[PDB]
């Protein structure tokens, strides 16, 4: 199993990747993963929407890359961030 | 921001996402991220190639899905939390 916190972090990564790339292949796949972490998770739908909002905040940050958008790095930083931890502790 | 084990975990997820999806957009971006996470001050070249082998094994597993999507994202998440990845980290410590 994952813990509730780990599920909400998996959800964070999954929605971040689904939001941050345009390829339908990936949006659809990561979206289905995010739905699964929400259904097996314990956090409220509100906690989930605040995580999604935070993911968009991270994706909106301009990273210096290589010429790549560095989405992958933004989503990894999101999962590791003090900001996501604050959301977890607001709701826990 | 990251210990060397957290970097190797970031590498693992990046290479898994680069390997796991067809789309060049995501492939190029995730591969570029994996290069950034590649360091050899605590994890050898061989530690990395074992991480990549393990990612490809995770991607090879069939996952059930009510959506009919392959669940690549879930496979890669499972990789990063796997005992097999921990064993790599311990071995090459």
């Amino acid at each position: 199993t994952y813990t509730p916190e780990e599920y909400l972090k998996n959800y964070a990564l999954s929605v971040c990747i689904a939001e941050g790339y345009s390829a339908k292949e990936v949006k659809n796949d990561a979206a289905a993963a995010a739905r699964g972490y929400t259904e097996f998770g314990d956090y409220s739908l509100e906690a989930h929407t605040a995580v999604r909002a935070l993911a968009k905040e991270f994706l909106a940050k301009p990273y210096d890359s290589s010429g790549e958008p560095m989405t992958m790095a933004k989503c990894i930083d999101l999962v590791h961030s003090q900001e996501l931890q604050a959301i977890i502790k607001k709701y826990q």
